């Protein structure tokens, strides 16, 4: 499946793509403002995620640090990134279908649109100014808006017991972006696409 990842932000981002125990394609690449990077993701990929990382420095071997979404200091991500990270999430060819969503469960760093480029389903978007509006206690001094689990480590925010409800913090993300997951048990905003769709992830789709 092809994912065209496009940076419409006015700032550079370093895109990242992983399924948590492996890179997808090269796993990561710098995208200057306006650049597009097309990756190939193997059919059947379960639990893949794409995100942006901001304010990164890499040496000549691809080792360094990002202020948001760092994946163990690598340019080419092999694991998931450090919160806060707006997440494009997808499981492909799952009994005939693809499933996509955007999630703020790990916080928010960069706005995103995640849309099929082939027929038969709608895209999802979380493009509101969540960093500018972020509640004081969730603001990440590093950049971005953390989710309450990352900040407070409680069963209720982390849904550790499987039994949690919405909270004042989850409701903030859900108010600014109704079309993304705001906590683990949020009412699903997952979109079902034809098996083997192709997609485009656009960072800063409205700015």
């Amino acid at each position: 499946a092809t994912f065209e990842i496009v940076n419409r932000c006015s700032y550079t981002v370093w895109a990242a793509a992983s399924k948590g125990d492996a890179a997808l394609d090269a796993g990561g690449r710098q995208l200057n403002s306006g650049e597009s990077w097309t990756i190939n993701v193997e059919p059947g990929t379960k639990g893949g995620k794409i995100w942006a990382r901001t304010d990164c420095y890499f040496d000549d071997s691809g080792s360094g640090i990002c202020k948001t979404g760092d994946c163990g200091g690598l340019l080419r991500c092999k694991r998931f990134g450090r919160p806060p990270t707006t997440l494009a999430e997808f499981s492909l060819n799952q009994y005939g279908k693809d499933y996509i969503d955007i999630s703020n469960i790990k916080g928010f760093n960069v706005p995103m649109d995640f849309s099929p480029t082939t027929r038969g389903c709608r895209g999802v978007r979380c493009a509101a100014d969540i960093v500018g509006q972020c509640p004081a206690k969730l603001k990440a001094p590093g950049g971005g808006c953390n989710d309450a689990c990352t900040v407070f480590q409680t069963s209720e925010y982390c849904c550790t017991t499987g039994k949690c409800g919405p909270t004042e913090y989850s409701r903030f993300f859900k108010r600014l972006c109704p079309d993304a997951f705001s906590y683990v048990l949020d009412k699903p905003t997952t979109v079902t696409c034809p098996g083997s769709s192709n997609y485009r992830v656009t960072f800063c789709p409205t700015a």
